[PDB]
Formats: C-alpha cells, sequence, structure tokens
C-alpha cells in the first residue's frame, strides 16, 4: 500500500544522518524539510560531511527554489521556526521526525500534532511523562496510544544495552557511569557566551576536555525498570568530532564465579547483529565511526574487583558513534512506530 | 582627569582589550554590555583557553548587576539594542565596539545617540571612516573623527609589510593568502551558518576553510599609494589562534633586489611595538599573545628576478590575529584619546 | 599469466596502494616487508584513522610469517636491509618500494640485486631516472627502465594544474605554496627531531609550521618546458590528511586572460581519472579518499593586469595527499606492468 | 656553600621544564645536559615550547658548539646514549635528573653513579626496590642511605594525595581509576607501527580517543602502602597535548555521614599551598595547563551512592597538568633530597 510520509524538523547532524537512512527505505516516504535556512544550503550540508562522509559522491543532490531534489525525488522544504505554521495536516504527514533540539518536551512537541501530524519521535531526552525508546531493550512497549514518544539519548542507546546484560548475569546493586563523550553542537568553537549559561559548555570545544552533566544514567529507569534508581553518571566531553564511549562502574552481588572472562562472556551472548555488538580488537574511537550498532561492547577494557561475600565492583566499556549509533537506533525505532500508522 | 570607556561586547577581542585597557592610568573601564548575565562574563574573564589564567594573578567576583576586578567595580548591561545603553549619564568619553554587529558609521552613531562622545569599531567598518593601522597612519586622526575602525587582524599584519616593501620596491601588484586561525564566525560542526556562507557552515577544527578576505582590497584606506593594487584570499586551518599572512608581489626596481636586500629592508622597518623582525625557525604558537601588530618572518623570504628590473617577491609575516591585532587597538585607542 | 607484486614499507602509502592492488585481477600481491610483526600489520591494515575501517568489508587474519587477506595468503618479512630479501626465488615482477629508505636508484638498486625485474619508489628519487606523473608524462617510459619514481604527493598536484595553465598562458615565473595536512616525518609533541629539522621538531597537531619543499624546484623532472620557472615552500597545518596547492604565477598572453577563460581552459583540459575539475564549495575533508591526482578549485582563480600582456594569476587545486597520489601511483604501476 | 650541581640526562618534556624551574634555583647549579643531538636543536627546543609558553621572550639562549648560554650562564652539552660515558664524576655531578626514559631501573640508572655522581632522581616509575616519591605524601621517608630514587608518575602524583585524604576519611575497600589524559610523546602522530609492539598507541594521537594501560593505581602501595592491593585502573588518550583528570570510582565503608559534602569538606581539610590543591570553579583541562600544584581536587565532580550497611560508592575527581604538574612535585622532591649531600 501506501507508503508512511514522514516529515524532519531539523535538518542537523541527526535529522542529515537521519535521511541519509530513510530515503533508502522503501516503506517509507520523506515528504518535507524544515529549518531555518535556505535550500542551497540544505543541499550543500547534505552533499557534504566532515565526519560521515562525501554523499555527494553517490548521489545527486540539487537545491531549488523551494526545495530540494535527491536522485529525482522532489522534497518541499520549510522555513518555520514555529511548528503550528506548518502544513503537516495538508501534506497528510504521519511521523514527524523532531530533531530541531528545541521541542524536547511533550507539550512543546504536541505543536506539530496542533499542525496535523499523526505521530512524534523526539530524537532527545524529553522529560520523564513519555515513552523512552531503545531498540532491542523496551521498544515493545509502544502502543497505539503514544502519539508522542522519545528516543532518548546517544548515551543512554549505549549505556542500555550493556547494563541490561550485566544485570541480567549478575545483579546490579549501584552504579557510576562516566561517558567520554566527543564534542557536539551546544558547545562553543571558541570561549564565549553560552547561550543556556552553562559555565563549561562556553569554553572552546576542540582544545579542552570538558566535564559536563548527563541525565543518561538518572533516567535508566525509564528504559529499563529494574535498573530505575540505581545509576548516577556525567561525561567528559573531548577533542574528537564523533565517537564516544561509555564507562561504567558497577557494584554487582552473585553467588556465580565473576570473573573477566565470565563478564565477557555473558556480554557476548547477549550480544545481536543489529543494536549490541561485541568486540575483542584494540579499536580506537575512530573506528567506529558510521557504525550501525547502537553498543559495541568492548571485551579487552572488562575489570573485576572482588570485595568478598558475593560482592563484585566491575568496570565495562562500550564504544558508540553519537552520531550514527544513535541515527541507527532512532531509524529502527521509527521503523517499527510506524506500524501503528499504516 | 581620566578618559571613561565603556566596552560592547565581551567576546574575544573586549576581552583581550580589557586586560590591557584595564591597567591603564589615563583610562577608566566604566561599563560592560554584552547578551549575558555577570557570572558567565566573570567565568569568561578569568579563565582563557588560548591565552592564559588570568585568575592566577586577578580577583574577579561577580555580583548581581556588576563585576569587581581587583577591588574595582564596573557595572554590567545587557542590551541587543545601543540606543538603551546609559552612556550618556555614565559620561562615557570612548566606546570600544567589538560585538561585530555594528560595522558601519550609521549603525555606530547609535552610541554616540545613547550620549558617547566618541566610538572606535574592532573591525572594517566600510569605505567612508578614518581606518587605522597603529604606526602606518594614526596620525591622520583629526578631532572631527568621531567614528573610526581599528580595521582588520590581517590588515594590521600585511599594511607594515606592504608598507615597508613599497618604499623599499614600488608593488606593481600583489596577490595576498593568509593562513588563518579559526574563529567563533565558523560551526563548532557541520551546520547551517547564519549569513549563508557555506563554506564557513563546516566544522573549524578538522578543515581546511577557504574563505574571503577584503584586508587586500581595501588597503588603500590605511595606505593611499597601494591603493587598488593587492587582491587577496584566506585560508582558515584547525589552530585556535595565530595566523600568517603571505604576500606574492611583483616589484619593479634598478635595485639590487635579492632575499638578503628584502629582509636587509625588512628591517631597517621594524620598530619596538608594532612591526618586529624574526629569523628564527618559529612557528604559530611561538607569536601566541605577543604585542607585535605583525612579524616578519625572514626565514621564508623569496624572489624571482623576471628580468628589466621586474622581481616577484614573497614575503611573510606572523599575527596573533586576537592579541596582536588588540595590542594594536589599544594603542590607536591611547592615541585617539587626547581628542577628548 | 598474473604480475607478481611485493611492497616494502607497509605505512601509509604502502597499506593504500595494497588496497587498490589487492583487487586487480591483472596483478597478485606476493610478499610484503617492513620493519614490524605480522600482528602489527594486520592491524594496521584493518583499521585506519583516516581512510576508513577496512575490517568491515575485509578479512584479515595474522599468522606467524604471513596476514591472510580475504583467504588469500601473503608472505611477511622484517629485514631492514632489501639484500637480503628473497625476491628472486619469490619471482617478485615489480617492487613497490614505499620506505623513504630507498629514495635513489643507486639504494633501489638493491631490490633488483635481490631478483626483482622491476621498482616503482614512491617519492622523488633523483634524475637519474624517470619521475613520473600519470597522465602528464607516463608515456615516457619504456622496457629498458628497470627502476621508476612516482614523484611526490605535491608534484602529482602541481603537475597537472601548471601544464594546463602553461599551456593556455606560457609560465614566466612562479611561486607555489602548499597547506598540506601533518605527517610522518613531524613530532607528535615538541622534540628532538633526528634529521635535524627545528620546524618538524614542532608539535604537528597544534601548528602551523613552514617547511620547505621540492616540489616546484624539480617540476623539470616532469615537464620540461617548466624547468627551472618554480619555486616554492609549504605550511604544515593541524589536519591529519588533505592538502592544497596555491600557484602565483606570472604569465604573459596576447589573450583575454581573465577568472573566466582561466577557469574555462582548467576545465577544457580535466579528464574523469587524474585531474579533476570542481566548483562547488568543498573543504579538506571532502576530497578526502577521492581518486583524482589533482582537483583544480574553480572557486578560488584570481588574476590580475600588469598591462602588456602580463597577469599576475593565483590557481588552486586540491589533494588527498595519501589516497590521491596513491591512485596516481597504482595507474602508474599498472602502465608499467606492461613491460614485464 | 658550594651550589648543587646538577646534571639532566635527556633534555624532553620533563627535562626541559625541570631546567626551567631548577634554573632558578640558587641552591642549585645546571653543569650539564645530555641528549642525542647538536646544541641548535636543545636551544631551540628550550626557547620554544608549543604548549608551556615561550621561554625566550624573558631569557637569552645562546647556542654554541658544544654548550649552550642561558642568561649568561654557560652550560655544557653531552651526546652520549650510553650513561657510562658521560664525565660526571670530573664535574662533580652531586645530583642527575635521569628524564630519557630509558633508564627506568635501579641498575640501569646505576651506570651513572658508576660515572661518578651521588645521586639520581628518575622521573618515572623504576621498579619495587627503590624509594618511590610524591611530594608531600611520603618524601619524609628519604635517607641518606638513598642514592637513586623515583619520582613516581604524573598520574601516581595525583593520585596520591586524593586516595590518601579518601582513605583518611574514609576507608578505601577496593577502587577502579579511570585517568583521562593527554596524548604523550610514546603515541604515533599517524597510524604506524609502534617500536614496542602495543597496537593502540601505534595509532593517530590528536584524532582517537585510545585506551591504553597504566600501572598507577596497581602499584600505588609503593607511596600509600595501606592502599596496597586495594587499586587498580587505565587510562583513555584524548587529543589535547596537555592536561590530564583522574577519576577514582572507590567502595568506603564508614559509619561516619557520608555525602557529597562531607567528602568535598575533607578534601578541602587535606589540601595545602604546594601539592594538593581545592577547585570549586567550572574549569575544563587548558586551564591547568603551567600550573605548579600535582593534584588539583575538583569538587565540582563528586558523587555518592549508599549502598546501605555503612557502604558508599563515590567518584572523586581530580586535575594534573601531567607535564607541568608532575615537574613542580619533582622539583621539591630533588631541593628536598639536596639535604643529603
Ligand atoms: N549530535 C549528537 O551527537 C546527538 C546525539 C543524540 C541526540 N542528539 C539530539 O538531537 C537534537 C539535534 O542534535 P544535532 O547535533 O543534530 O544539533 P544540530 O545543531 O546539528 O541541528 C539542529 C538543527 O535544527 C534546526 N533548528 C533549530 N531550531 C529550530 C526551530 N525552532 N525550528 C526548526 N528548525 C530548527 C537548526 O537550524 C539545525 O539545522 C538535539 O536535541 C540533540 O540533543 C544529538
Ligand atoms: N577574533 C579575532 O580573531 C578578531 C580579530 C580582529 C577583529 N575581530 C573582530 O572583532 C569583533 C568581535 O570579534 P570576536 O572574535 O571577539 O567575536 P566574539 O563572538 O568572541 O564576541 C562577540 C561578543 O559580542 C556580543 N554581542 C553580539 N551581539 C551583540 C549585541 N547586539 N549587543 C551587545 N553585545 C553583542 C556577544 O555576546 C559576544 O560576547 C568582530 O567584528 C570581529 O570581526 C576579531
Ligand atoms: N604520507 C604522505 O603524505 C606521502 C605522500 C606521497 C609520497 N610519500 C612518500 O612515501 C614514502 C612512505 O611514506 P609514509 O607516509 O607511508 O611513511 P610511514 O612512516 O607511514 O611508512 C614507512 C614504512 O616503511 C617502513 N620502513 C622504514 N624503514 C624501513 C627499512 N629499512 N626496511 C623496511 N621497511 C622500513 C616503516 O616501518 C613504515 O611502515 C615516503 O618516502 C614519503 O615521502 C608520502
Ligand atoms: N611527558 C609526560 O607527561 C611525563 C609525565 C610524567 C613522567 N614522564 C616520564 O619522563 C620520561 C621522559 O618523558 P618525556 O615526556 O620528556 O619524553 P620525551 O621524548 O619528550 O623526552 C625524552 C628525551 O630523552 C632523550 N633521550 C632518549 N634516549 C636517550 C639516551 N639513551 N641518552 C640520552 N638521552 C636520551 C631524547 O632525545 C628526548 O630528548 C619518561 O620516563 C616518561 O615516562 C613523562
Amino acid at each position: 500500500s501506501m507508503a508512511v510520509k514522514v516529515a524532519i524538523n531539523g535538518f542537523g547532524r541527526i535529522g542529515r544522518l537521519a535521511f541519509r537512512q530513510m530515503f533508502g527505505h522503501e516503506g517509507s516516504e520523506i515528504v518535507a524539510i524544515n529549518d531555518l535556512t535556505d535550500p542551497k544550503m540544505l543541499a550543500n550540508l547534505l552533499k557534504y560531511d566532515s565526519s560521515q562522509g562525501n554523499y555527494a559522491r553517490n548521489h545527486s543532490v540539487v537545491a531549488g527554489e523551494d526545495s530540494i531534489t535527491v536522485d529525482g525525488k522532489t522534497i518541499k522544504i520549510y522555513k518555520e521556526a514555529d511548528a503550528h505554521n506548518l502544513p503537516w495536516g495538508e501534506l497528510n504527514v504521519d511521523v514527524v521526525l523532531e530533531c530541531t533540539g528545541f521541542y524536547t518536551s511533550k507539550a512543546k512537541a504536541q505543536a506539530h500534532i496542533d499542525a496535523g501530524a499523526k505521530k512524534v519521535v523526539i530524537s532527545a531526552p524529553a522529560g520523564k511523562d513519555l515513552p523512552t525508546i531503545v531498540y532491542n531493550v523496551n521498544h515493545e512497549i509502544l502502543t497505539k496510544d503514544d502519539n508522542i514518544i522519545s528516543a532518548a539519548s546517544c548515551t543512554t542507546n549505549c549505556l542500555a544495552p550493556m547494563a541490561k546484560a550485566l544485570n541480567d548475569f549478575a545483579p546490579i546493586q549501584s552504579g557510576i557511569m562516566s561517558t567520554i563523550h566527543a564534542f557536539t553542537g551546544d558547545q562553543m568553537v571558541l570561549d564565549g557566551p553560552h547561550r543556556k549559561g552553562d559555565l563549561r559548555r562556553a569554553r572552546a570545544a576542540a582544545i579542552n576536555i570538558v566535564p559536563n552533566s548527563t541525565g543518561a544514567a538518572k533516567a535508566i529507569g525509564l528504559v529499563i525498570p529494574e535498573l530505575n534508581g540505581k545509576l548516577i553518571g556525567s561525561a567528559q566531553r573531548v577533542p574528537v568530532p564523533t565517537g564516544s564511549t561509555t564507562l561504567l562502574f558497577a557494584v554487582v552481588k552473585s553467588d556465580k564465579e565473576i570473573t573477566v572472562d565470565s563478564i565477557n562472556a555473558a556480554m557476548k551472548a547477549a550480544s545481536d547483529p543489529e543494536t549490541f555488538g561485541y568486540n575483542e580488537d584494540p579499536i580506537v574511537s575512530s573506528d567506529i565511526i558510521g557504525m550501525t550498532y547502537g553498543s559495541l561492547f568492548d571485551a579487552t577494557q572488562t575489570m573485576v574487583q572482588d570485595l568478598g561475600n558475593g560482592l563484585y565492583q566491575v568496570e565495562v566499556v562500550s564504544w558508540y558513534d553519537n552520531e550514527n549509533s544513535y541515527t541507527s537506533q532512532m531509524v529502527r525505532t521509527i521503523k517499527y512506530f510506524e506500524k501503528f500508522v499504516a
């Protein structure tokens, strides 16, 4: 039957990467894109990418007056800062991919529904009161009554699969997460006033290690309810343009033999071909650039310390392309979500 | 009595200017205006990723409506439109305009309307106002100049060098290429650029980025004898600060034009404040924080004989686009104060 | 029967060449020699920081004395001296010399002594052997030439562009500046450089570093009509790969020399494999992994009339110093194989 | 009396930074420098530094044929890869600062003593059989009978003060350390064969997050005997040229009130003006470049989780300039060690 109609709000890093994957989807049709700039700018950003490859080498991208044309397919372009002004209704838009970073609450995203959209997927955490989905961990909780959902954050899609497998193997008592994270667009190019008042994100991104807060651990309860309230964590932003790593320091309680090898073997048993991969090579961050795993466990860094009485302090580490890993996960979730539309 | 000075735009240039003006006995920094709160401004002043840790030698404390630096209290305003600033009631003499949003005489007039007596713009600002490179043309300044430009970083590097070369062997024409540190007008990662520049939209720290520059084309404002003789462009590269200017000039002379005679002339033209002379194998991080507006690099001079008195010449000089420019702008401001 | 090929030096160029030769039906990679063990060599082939994850599409496994790629077994040697290699008995036809330590006909002769029939050096290597830029002068090759040079990355960028300019409007003289990615001959942090270069001793990733280059001086080897007309130098900047060449030439012509007529000439000389033509606003990361030896950037062309048929002209082209060079060298090797 | 005669073996990052500090110490005299290069190369590296500032702006440095002259004072230069060939004895060298990275054992460093030097301070870990010193943590165990000592590693000088204060406040059961570390000279500029066979240090330093092993946590027992065997850890090398941070994830046992505030207040009580500083501003790595603290506790990053029954999992974080923080600690140790000559 008819392909599901998809609009993208915000043609940024995530939006353009989701475009690369949705545009090839036979079961979908990208009808419109909205941003804050003209078609030639959007076409050039789509064509050339500093970290994720030269898209123009395999595709023809051409800008029109009010549209872009990719491989013959014409997509209309809008420039509306307020979603209420978007014509989602006349375009019969089924799903809005909300990737602006400016509609991150169920109340804000509701504007898309008011404009005539049927469903909205927010490409970020967007509160404690909406469905937060990590594909292949809890995407099956989605129902027809969910109109606005969150695809969580890049760190949550990396932490969740790993935390779940560990917890299933040896119950987690508590854990502290540290993510060593590529710099992103919400940091400054050089020291300058940050619009949100964050004094550390105001510092030059490419020449600093920058401590930053993250809510990925504290909000793990939305994705893995048995871990609700057990994890806290934070981030260090460092000078790589993409590619990140999550380190979890957990206290686990178990009667089993808890060793580096038994830990690694459980992680390997929990791996799957789409979301959670298993690695034993000495890779570094540039090797995971562009991968489609949401999370890649690194068996080479597993550490274990026996505290006695069935208690252990354990370190498990996994890699993620904060751009493309998240995007591939968000896209899988979108493809599943579409069943509730058509 | 000390001259009352306000800073509009507490950015890279405004904060570096502050470091130097704050110590000037002949001036008093009365106010700062930007688009953020006092705590943000105090933190940016205390810690700098490329120009050093200012909090190590100074006390900076944020208040509700001010900052206090070394005991001295400075008022802080948050007005995007200069007409709303109380320059008149603060009896401000000179406004340092460092926002990048008032770069024309008509736009800068707002500061004077608000009650200031003089404005110095920290950028090129049209062809119709005094454009000043200290120790090249600052003496054209008169009492009737209310709004002036301190030109650009690249112009403050090129002018001393081009002038000295031209005085030695007249330039027929020249092409400038500047290898330039990335700046705040480029994006941290690939994204939509607000002014529609497709190259500036690219990630700053992992790309060589060609970009346009008007420094060579507008050199006539500073060195009238070179008017219309130079063109040029830029390459932005991944260093946070520190830049180099390469001039490829065809010169005509009956003299002996060699790498040595060229270098000896550059040295003869050097002076202790603006235009320095280097013969060491330095690299860009070595000039970070220097106070020369321009540092000629004798190690890179090249000369080719075209015959019949014509030569093609490459001369190179270094500049800290942040602090070299600032030191020049501050010299100009101190001179400008005589008219207040 | 397929041509038997050995690689000496499994570095940036050696591994990138492997990537292109391994799929060639007319070739068979028989051996690899370096200064490390098979596991080290296998990991480097698998994962590359700037040229992509090779392990995503290929199977690479290290053995005790070999590596196996996609089922094919390749012997590995660890011999610092080329005389100790068993080239003769493995019946190696062509040796790809990519170590950087055999950069002369006399040194490269060792490979022939060890029993190989032909040697291609991945660098400039003297005046006493053929220096080849594919699609510029590769056709001078004969069967009686046993050792050839594939020139330098910069030469492979400069030559096609200089040739096209010169054919259009003869060059009187020129000065070249290349803005170049840092490479393995620079230090990771400031430290003693073994070859005594005071600038290559400085940290590669946080500096603009002037350095000398012989590409312009030796253009005569590839384009004899330009012999002695060009000089040049380089600026190493903090990108791991991707470079650009700027040529500032004085040209003499009776024709209409404009940015447009220059660009149109370049487009006319472009071709599908070696010399490409660009009019998009690209930056250096866009040309990573490209297979052109040279990509002319029409957006940066500049021209100044000096009067009397003289013009000063700026033409610019891009090149991936690693893979652009490699693609040219692989084209040269494949042509060279006809003589085997 | 006579100034202590000091020789520097290895004019690298640490040797040159140490020179800057020692050269001004009146109680010392830098008599010789040995490396693998000529005076011209050494003089330029001392004048200009990509991360630690332009030294020539404040000093005159001039190269001769076999010497350098800094502010008028002439210093002899040697090029001897084997320490046995150095004329330490005839120059009456008291202390050798061993900063090459090639004499990191009591047995290798003994070569300097054989050459006629009286004492050696190695700028790295160098075994379990010699004194390993973190200033203001255990430097007072030094005796006149100690001829060869280790100044430990940069990470150890950051970890030791923090772990000690934590342990003194609430005893550590076990801990895992992660250090986010500036790239260093033992990584490659671009992907290439690493001489020591480390497949990760073989990768380009400035464009990768690179996992690496470290023995700092594992060997903390040499400096803090009560923590022996309780800590393990590793590192992530990232693309900043200098400036590092250490994260310690410790399980502690206590009957006291263990909170982020009680932890931070304990850390502050343990701070001192020279070695262990206390921070509450939102700094990032470039702010600590060139600082002289060996360790700078970051109170803004403290985390605590209650496990019940007196157990807590805690995160404490400290900053350090892996180059100049370590050098400053090593120089304080050298100045103290001089009492025994
Ligand atoms: N980049 C990452 O690593 C990453 C990973 C996971 C989730 N996210 C989340 O995805 C969202 C976007 O991330 P990003 O890195 O792509 O940022 P981005 O800056 O690259 O993209 C934002 C885009 O949205 C447009 N935009 C902004 N406000 C708008 C409005 N009111 N109306 C229409 N368009 C608007 C901007 O022009 C820009 O093109 C954020 O919520 C971010 O937190 C980012
Ligand atoms: N950074 C350099 O290398 C350099 C060198 C020479 C000249 N300049 C010029 O100096 C000016 C400032 O440059 P910068 O590098 O410091 O940029 P910047 O982004 O670091 O600083 C600009 C500051 O002005 C403030 N601002 C912006 N709009 C404003 C408004 N309407 N009202 C009040 N404040 C406002 C911003 O908050 C910011 O703090 C620009 O015109 C620039 O071209 C810069
Ligand atoms: N990297 C570039 O941008 C580039 C471009 C064009 C041409 N080249 C030239 O290609 C050559 C190799 O360059 P590279 O970038 O690959 O350097 P590289 O350091 O990455 O690789 C050189 C390889 O040769 C090996 N080697 C060194 N000495 C040896 C010996 N005695 N015997 C056997 N093997 C030895 C090394 O182990 C290393 O693997 C150089 O001459 C260089 O100038 C380099
Ligand atoms: N750089 C740091 O962050 C750091 C921090 C703490 C401890 N260290 C330790 O200090 C030591 C030196 O470190 P670095 O950063 O200065 O490295 P470096 O490469 O910058 O310095 C090494 C110097 O020693 C010289 N050298 C090498 N072998 C020699 C020999 N046989 N004889 C004489 N001179 C020789 C080299 O020419 C070079 O100048 C190492 O043990 C290192 O682990 C380094």
